[PDB]
Formats: structure tokens, sequence, C-alpha cells
């Protein structure tokens, strides 16, 4: 009955983002995108353009449900944050309403509340330099950008949503085992964000009966993976031929699981790291 | 084609194995029960007397629909290993083809392949003993009816399966964390089940192409956990005071993430324990 | 032969930096103390007038020995990252070589090369808030002086270190299970400083055959433990209550297995979380 | 006093319950031997013959000291326990009182009180087949010689060990993660083995103020790891290839942990899982 849900991280139809918004079409709930202002404009131009029709389609006759696009920066808590050049940058200066108390606002006003959220962003200015290299400005922008960004995405967002409300993100292995080249402290804002998600899961769970989780995602070729220097391509080949499962890693796969994890049939799961990998977790060497 | 679960572990309603299939038939899956014999025939005059009528109730829309019900024993794997005792028992005198593999046999005669098997049992003559008094005889019980009869399940029921099946079974957080009255080596039994479910996830997967996972739950109190030293009152009074989410624990609760990993929904995950206990399992202390 | 440790976080001897002082100097290692500007002179005052000439003391005819105290703030990595406000504030005008690289230098100068570094130290603004409740400079803050700390002792302490070198930190459970009370997003530094000790322990054991490892250690009533508002009385009575092993815990039962880590008798040991705790955290409920 | 060291699982001096007691005798622990029957007399043959002599030196200094030598079997518990085949064997005909309770007493009845109590020890029938392939009776061999074993192990001794009391037994990574030739059912009866210790903890720390923990060692060439599937020279080239320390492992490196976790150092310390693999077990996979 009006499912609605926030998809904060959305630059094209290559991200786990959206894999998540066509399985939650699948199900009928009405689509929300929270999209960074560097690639909003490409972003708009890019789907009026019909550029992610064929994208959009879901099996036949059924074709995907998107209620609206916002301009969204998960690095500004509210209005008062955005710093003075950051307001009058090409990219931002047309845009409004775009920090995370705006855009928690601007949604309620436009539909009410919501009832599922999604945090599948992620950043690091020196994602590039391993943990030793990194700038103590680099580490903490990462975890800023990567780690911060779900307790505020939070914060904000429990006054627009109603009781039995699920919250994902979306996490990496590197938190808990070594992968060399995920660096910038990457692995550091993953580890946090991982325990972040216990922290919140008490609190949200107690005061809100709401729900919180996080997948840890296998590999795919993304924007981002890409920008990590390839790393991303021997991660893949990797997986493909080493996990339990030999096949390969869709967005939509992670896209069914955080559709299970947003509706109450996961009603009684929250603070948990859920592994969606095709069990490569699980394995200690190669074979 | 229409989905076939066997769910071996079912004795009255108010375990995890009726849950399981209430979920599993919302979503049209023909249910197949495996009932220890000692407990057989009692269950079948309960089901014809219409003892069970109520607790099969989906709603408005239809009834539990139960493909079979047959005698089921974990501690036997072919009719060789039967001994003399058990031959020579009451229960068991009158029913015939109930160890793994004429089950199997059985199932597949009756119905063909099928796509769906559930562990849901477990068994330890000396669960009222803490682990130091806990005898060799009585150890090794605990492993063989509630560990080894997993990958004896899976042995059996592979070549009756098709590709892409899927298998689970139930584990309880005294495996990884010391719970004071779970004795018997059932604790032992617990952390054998969990790190079976991976290797067993590794050779299923590369070799069948089949999932395997584990679900832990919270407490429930049904005819096994009320053995126990009440132990379980405690344990659902201390649940539902400190777990995260503050609410009663259904068998229905597992039951849905039961059907999850069981459908392909759930594609990408393998060899894993998920945890389903309202958050408790995250909390340090209680606060 | 000549060992000589760094132990980073000391403004008194109530602390476990004391108690990893004492044992290791039981084992002749010579000390250096590593304090932080705002204590340092409150610090070499009461140390001057023989106020801690009682807490020296070890069995009989045995008192420690405190090669050197340099005045050492892990908020700034070199000298160039002093803003202009701290290097002209009260406490900080009269000290200089204070940040991280100038500590490093300056030991080296005077000692030559070094073979033992500890990290005791940790800071959060916010500490006194929930996780929800902490803003974005508040978290960014805990994990600055918390966690990056120490991947910033490293970064330039392994110049002026000998190979099979060892390397060890201080953690906190609250990492990894929810400890209410523990904020300011102190158990997301702790996470992340865990996960970050994995993948120091790669690049230090490839490029320089360094070990580094961290210590979750149990409730200690220190300085620090006060500033969390009481939390720490509540957290040792659980503990001396709950624990499997029931006695007081001493900041030099964690001292003697810091010694251990740091001597060549863990020569085979990385990366780890090690826990000294008396056993606490392997419990799930209270009995 | 002097201490004494029971040391369960010695055949020869290429394992690591030999590595564990050179380690021990640098502390001057006395040493006893618990050896297999089936390996017992040419044990005996060996030493006598001074085939052991250079492998007990330890340096100018001292040699091994071992106080004795005894016949052990941890199949059996109690002189009850041994079948008819076993009795009527050649190696055991000739042998006595090597039930784990029989080498309490004797051990008592000797030398009394002793204070260390080290299980080296493990057994599997079907190790070479996989865990799909392995069956019933091979399942329960491994868990019963290599798990069980270790709780009978502490039931018995317990009566002839003074408070604060230590135990370590040596586990191995294959029950947490994957690996592929570690059949049998060996990577199950690891798993029970380590969540057993920290049951084992609770019990023997809050009534007898004993601690134990457990030593997960990295590939060392020994008789046991020589029958797997070779599968050991794979595991030691990885992992001196991968391993964060790229240097061998030696069984005095365990034994050197062995020894700290066995003394008053590690007072702190109980129910954990030490890793002493090089920090081989933090990896996510090869760089
Ligand atoms: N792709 C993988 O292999 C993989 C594996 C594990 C986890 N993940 C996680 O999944 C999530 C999505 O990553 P992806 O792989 O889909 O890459 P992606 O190309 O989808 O990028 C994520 C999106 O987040 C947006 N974003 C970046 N900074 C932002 C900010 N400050 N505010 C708002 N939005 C911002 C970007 O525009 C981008 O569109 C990330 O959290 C990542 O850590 C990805
Ligand atoms: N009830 C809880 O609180 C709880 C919490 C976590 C996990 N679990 C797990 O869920 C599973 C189901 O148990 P439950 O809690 O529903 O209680 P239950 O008694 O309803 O289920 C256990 C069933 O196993 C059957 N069984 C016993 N020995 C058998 C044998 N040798 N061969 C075949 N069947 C045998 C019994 O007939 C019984 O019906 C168990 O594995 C249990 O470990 C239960
Ligand atoms: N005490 C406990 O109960 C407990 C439990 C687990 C972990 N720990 C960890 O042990 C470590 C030591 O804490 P403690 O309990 O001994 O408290 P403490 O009173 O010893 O304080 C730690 C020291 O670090 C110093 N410090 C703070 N900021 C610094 C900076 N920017 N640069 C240099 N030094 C700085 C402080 O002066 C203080 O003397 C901490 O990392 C803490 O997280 C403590
Ligand atoms: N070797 C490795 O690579 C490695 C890695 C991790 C852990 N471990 C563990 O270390 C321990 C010691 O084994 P190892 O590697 O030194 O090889 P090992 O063969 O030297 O030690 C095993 C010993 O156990 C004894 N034993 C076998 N069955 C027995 C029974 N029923 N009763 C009493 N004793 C019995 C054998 O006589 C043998 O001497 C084992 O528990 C093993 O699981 C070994
Ligand atoms: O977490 C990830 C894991 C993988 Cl294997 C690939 C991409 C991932 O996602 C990111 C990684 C680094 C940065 Cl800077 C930003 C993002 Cl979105
Ligand atoms: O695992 C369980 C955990 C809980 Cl809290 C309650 C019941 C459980 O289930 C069992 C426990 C012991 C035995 Cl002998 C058999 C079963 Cl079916
Ligand atoms: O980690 C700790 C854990 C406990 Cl139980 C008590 C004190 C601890 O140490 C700290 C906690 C918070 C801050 Cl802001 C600084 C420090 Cl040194
Ligand atoms: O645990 C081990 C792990 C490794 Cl890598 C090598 C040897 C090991 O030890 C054993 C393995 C199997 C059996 Cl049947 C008996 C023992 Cl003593």
């Amino acid at each position: 009955n009006e499912d609605i849900c926030f998809i904060a991280g959305i630059g094209d139809t290559n991200g786990y983002g959206w894999g998540i918004a066509k399985e939650l079409s699948k199900r009928n709930v009405k689509i929300i995108f929270g999209i960074w202002p560097p690639v909003y404009n490409i972003f708009m131009k890019n789907y009026k353009n019909g550029k992610f029709d064929n994208d959009m389609i879901i099996d036949k006759d059924k074709k995907m449900n998107i209620l609206d696009m916002l301009p969204f920066d998960a690095s500004f808590d509210t209005a008062n944050d955005i710093d003075e050049e950051t307001k009058n940058n090409k990219r931002y200066n047309m845009l409004q309403n775009y920090t995370i108390e705006d855009v928690a606002n601007l949604i309620h006003q436009k539909y009410g509340k919501i009832n599922m959220l999604v945090h599948s962003l992620a950043n690091a200015k020196e994602v590039q330099k391993d943990l030793l290299n990194t700038s103590r400005k680099g580490y903490l922008d990462a975890l800023s950008k990567s780690s911060y960004s779900l307790i505020s995405l939070c914060k904000y967002f429990v006054n627009i949503m109603k009781p039995q409300s699920s919250i994902i993100s979306l996490t990496y292995h590197a938190s808990q085992k070594v992968v060399p080249g995920y660096g910038g402290g990457m692995s550091s804002a993953k580890a946090a964000l991982e325990s972040d998600t216990r922290v919140l899961a008490y609190h949200l769970g107690r005061n809100y009966n709401i729900r919180i989780n996080t997948i840890s995602a296998g590999p795919l070729k993304s924007r981002a993976a890409t920008a990590i220097n390839t790393f991303i391509d021997y991660m893949i080949e990797y997986s493909e031929k080493y996990a339990p499962l030999r096949q390969k890693l869709l967005s939509t796969d992670i896209g069914s699981v955080a559709s299970f994890l947003l509706s109450r049939e996961s009603r009684a799961i929250t603070g948990q790291t859920i592994y969606v990998d095709n069990g490569l977790n699980i394995m200690f060497l190669p074979d």
C-alpha cells in the first residue's frame, strides 16, 4: 500500500543503485532518486533523451517507475553546512534543497512519509593510495562521505519515516579481510559503516521500531569501481573463478536482496551485514 | 512447474518447521513433512482429528497445502543402519522406509525431483548436562543427530534435486557465544553445523550449482526448547527486553526468511549464517 | 640487547599506558613517554615532585626506568599541519617537536632506531552523545585522533624502526558489539582501527618485516574512562560479575600481554585483535 | 615450586607438540609426554637410540628436561571403554593405563598436581574424503578423537590441577573458511573445538579459576599433515608467498605462544582463538 523508497547514490545504470531500483520497481515500490550534483544534469539530459529506456525494461510489458529525481549531496547535513565556494560552483549554483536535511523535507512536503531508504554511495579523494600513504584529510574525507553520511541520512530521514521502516546500505569485505588496492581509507570507512549499522540498529529499533542492515556486495563494474585505477577486472575475474557459485554477479542480484531486506519479510533482521557475493567470502584460498 | 520442499523436523505446529511450512505455502510451494517416528502416529492422529486446522489457515485466500507426510529418522542413513532395539520398537515396527536414503527414494518415486530442502531438527540425549559433564556417547549423539544429519541429508537429497536448488538449516548463537544452559554438546553441534554449511556451500555450489545457508533463530517456545534448562522462558523474556526490536519473535518471522533464502531471489547468497533474532546478537550487554 | 619502546598516550599512572610501561620495564626495555601538551607540564611537575614514586615500584629492589618524556600531539603529522592558533596556545607555545614526524626525528637523533611502538591514546569531542546525535565534525574528530593517528604513527615511525619491530594499539569490543554509552563515534573509530590493523599488517609485514596487532582491553577506571560521564563503574561491575574470570582487571594485566606482543616471542602473530578482558567477550547473556 | 605440563599428542619431533615442549623447557617447565600407543614403542626406541638428542638441544645452556613419557589414547575415557580389538592389539597388549582417566591418576600418583595442559592431537579416519563423502562413522570419529578429547581431558585433568592453571589446544582456520582438502569432518571437529573452548572457558573460569585458549596455527609439515590431500606442501608454499610475514613458520613459533598462554603472563586471556600463522588469516585473496 504505497511504498516509497529513496535511493541515495545514482549517477547511471551501471551501479548497484540502478539494480536496486529495478528490483524494487518490480515490487511496485515508488522510486525517488537522490543524485550527486556533479553528475545530476548529465543524468537528467541522458534520461530525457531516452538513453536509459532500454535499461528501464523489466521482463516484458513492465517498465521501471521513477517517482522523482532530486539533486543530493551527502557531504552536507543542512543548508548551513554548505561552504560559500560550493554554493556558487558552476554545477551547484542552479540547484537547491540538496543537503541531507533539505531533501528529507522536500520529500516529506511532496509525498509525506516514506518507508524504505537506501544508502548506495561512497567516496574517497585518495582511494588510489594505500592506507599507509593516505593523508589525514583523505582518510577523513572517506569516512565523512562513505561512513558518516549513513548516520546523517538516518538522523534526518527517521522523522519522515513510518514505524517498521527499513534502511539498507552497501559495504565491502575489505573491511574484514585485506584487499590490496582498496585504498584511501575506504576499508576503514566500510568497517566503521558495518559497526555503525549495529549501533544504529539499537537506537532505531528501540526508539522508532525501524530496521537497518548492510549488504556486503561482491565486485561489479560500476563507474566508481573503475576510479580505483585494473582492480575491478581482477576482482571480477577472481570472484567468477573461485566463488562457490561461478556465475556473473549482476546488480539485480543485489537488488533482489535489498528488496527483501526493505520489505516486511525481513522484519526480524536488523543490524546485520548480509553477504551477497556468490559465497566468495567463505573461501580461504584459491583451489 | 511448481516447487517442492521437503521439511525435515515437524512434530507439531509450535516449532520453526511449521512456521517455514506456512510461509512457503503463501508462495504456493508444495510441502512434504519429515516426521520423527516416535511422534509420527500422534501427529497423524492430531491432523486427522483437525487439531491443526486453525494453524493451517493462511488467510481469506487459501490454506496450507501439504503434499505428503512421511516418517523420517535422521539417526539412520540407510536401511542397514537401523539397530535391533529400534527395529523392535513399538513406534517403528508399524512404519517403514524412514531412513534418510529411503525417504529420498520414496519422495522421488512419488513426486519426482524437488528443489527446496529444509533441515529443521536437532537432538542431544544429554542436553540437560553442561559441556564438562557430557559423556562421549552423549556428545557424539548431539553431533550425530544435529550436525551430521545435515551432511547426510545433502548427500542423499542432491540426486533428487534440480540444479539451482536451495537448502537451509537452523542454528543458534550458542555456537559463537557462551549460553550457559545450552548443554549436551548442542553448542558444539551448532558450531559444526555452521562451519559444515560453508564447506557444503563450496561443494554443492561448484558441483551442482546448489546453494545452502543456515538461519540463526532467536528463542521460540517449541517442544524441544521446552526440554532445555525454564531456560526458554528466560531466553524469551531476555530477548523481548533487550533485543533492538522489542516484539514477539514468531515462527513465521523465520519462515519468511527461510522462504526468501529458498527462492531464486537469493541466488547470490550461499554458505551464510543469517541471523533472525530481532537483532539480539549485536548487543554486548543489557542496557 | 637495548630495547627501546615509545609509548604514545600517557597523562598519569591510572591508564593502560602506565601499566604497559611497568611490565615493559620489568623486561628491561627502555621507555620513552609521548605526552599530550594539555597535560605535559602537570605530568612533569608531578614527576619531579616524586608524586609517582610509589607507582614506579616493581616488586622490591626494582623500580621503573623512564629513558625520556617528550611532548606529543597525535593530531599533527608534521610541523606544517599545526594551525597558527594551536602554535601560540598557552600550553603549546613553550613546546616544540611535538608533531608525529618531529617526535620520530627527535627520537632517532637522540637514541637511534627503536624496536617497539605503543599506541595508547584516543579522543572524541562528542563521546557523550550517541552515534545518532554525533555531528560530522565530532565523528571526524574521533576518527582523526583515535584511528588515523595509528596510521600516521606507523608511516613516520617505520623509518626509525629496525626490521622485526612490533607495534601494538588498544581497542574496545564496542567496535564489534553494541555498547550504549560508548558514543561520539568512538565505536566507529575502534572498528576502523581494528580494520586498519589488518591492512597495516599486510604493508608493514611485506615491506619492512614489522608486526602490528591490537589489544581489545576490558574496562579500567582511567582518567579518560571517567570523561564518558557512571559508564565505567557499570562496565567494571558488570565485567567483574559476569566474566569467566571474576577478578579485578589491572592495567598490568594488559601490560604483560603488550609486552609479549612487542617481544620476539610473538614473531608469528600480526594483524590480530587480541582480547584481554577476563573472557567477557565470549559471553552472550548474563547468568 | 616448579611447573608441570602434560603434553598430549607427541609422536616424533616434527610436530607442534615437540615445538611447545621445547619452548616450555626454556622456561624450566617439567614436561610429561602423552604418546599414542600405536607409536609409543617406536618413539621410546628412537629416544633410547639418541635420535632426538639433537632436537632436544636448547642452546649452550641446558637441554630439554623430559619428566616422563606415557602411553595415552584420547579415544578412551576410562579403562571400561576400551574394546576387544584394541585390548587384543599388538601395540596395546604390552601397555596399560593409557586411557584419559588412567593417565590423570598415574601422573598425579607419581608427581602430584600439574598446572599446564596441552591438547596437541587430532584424528579423522576419513580425512582424505571431502565432507559430502564422509560417512557418519567417519565424521563422529573425527569429532570423537579431535573434539571431545578436549572436553574429556579437562573433565579428568582438572582434579589434578592447581587453581590458576592453564590449558591450550591447537586448531586450524578451516573451521572458519573453506579449505578444500581438509576433509573427513576435520573442519567440523575444529569448529566444535573452537566453540567448546569458549564454553569450557566459562565453566573452568567460574568454577576453578582455570583458563583455556586455543591456538590456530598455520601449516607445518608434520606426520599428520603429511597424511592429508601434497596438501601440506601447497599450504606451506601458499603461506610463505602470501602471508604478511614471509618467513618460515616453525613449530617453536607456536611453542613460544603456547608458553605465554600457559604462564601467569596471560592471566586476563581466556576462551580465545589466537592466530599464529604469520598473519595469513587476514588476507582476502592473493595479491
Ligand atoms: N561496485 C562494487 O563492486 C561494490 C562492491 C561492494 C560494495 N559496493 C558499494 O556499493 C555502493 C555503490 O557503489 P557502486 O559500485 O554502485 O558505484 P556507483 O558508480 O553506483 O557510485 C555510487 C554513487 O554514489 C554517488 N555519490 C558519490 N558521492 C556522493 C555524495 N557526497 N552524495 C551523494 N551521492 C554521492 C555517485 O554519484 C555514484 O553515482 C558503494 O557504497 C560501494 O561501496 C560496491
Ligand atoms: N526453538 C528455538 O528457540 C530455536 C532457536 C534457534 C534454533 N532453533 C533450531 O530450530 C530447529 C527446529 O527446532 P524447534 O525449535 O522448532 O523445536 P521442534 O521440537 O519443533 O523441532 C525439532 C524437531 O526435530 C525432530 N527430531 C528430533 N530428533 C530427530 C531425529 N533423530 N531424526 C529426525 N528428527 C528428529 C523432533 O521430532 C522435533 O519435531 C532446531 O534445529 C533448533 O536447533 C530453535
Ligand atoms: N580504560 C579502558 O577501560 C579501556 C578499555 C578498552 C580500550 N581502551 C583504550 O586504551 C587506550 C588508553 O586509554 P586509557 O583508558 O588508558 O585512558 P588514559 O587516561 O590513559 O588516556 C589515554 C592518553 O592518551 C592521551 N591523548 C589524548 N589525545 C591525544 C593526542 N591527540 N595525542 C597524543 N596523546 C593524546 C591522553 O593524554 C591520555 O593520557 C585508548 O586507546 C582506549 O581506547 C581503554
Ligand atoms: N601441522 C599443521 O599444519 C597444523 C596446522 C594447524 C593446526 N594443527 C594442529 O596441531 C595439532 C598437532 O598436530 P601436528 O600438526 O603436530 O601433527 P602430529 O602428527 O605431530 O601431531 C598429532 C599427534 O596426535 C596423535 N594422535 C592421533 N590420534 C590420537 C588418539 N586417538 N589419541 C591420542 N593421540 C592421538 C598422533 O600420535 C600424533 O602424534 C593437531 O591438533 C592439529 O590439528 C596442525
Ligand atoms: O566498495 C566498492 C568495492 C568494490 Cl570491489 C568496487 C567499488 C566499490 O565502491 C567504491 C569504492 C571506492 C570508492 Cl572511492 C567509491 C565507491 Cl562507490
Ligand atoms: O537450538 C535451540 C535453541 C533454543 Cl534457544 C531453543 C531450542 C533449540 O532447539 C533445540 C535445542 C536442544 C535440543 Cl536437544 C533440540 C533442539 Cl530442536
Ligand atoms: O576505549 C575505551 C573503553 C572504555 Cl570501556 C573506557 C575508556 C576507553 O577509552 C576512551 C574512550 C573514549 C574516549 Cl573519547 C577516549 C578514550 Cl582513551
Ligand atoms: O589441523 C591440521 C591442519 C593442517 Cl594445515 C595440517 C595438519 C593438521 O593436523 C591434522 C590434520 C588432519 C588430521 Cl586427520 C590430523 C591432524 Cl593432527
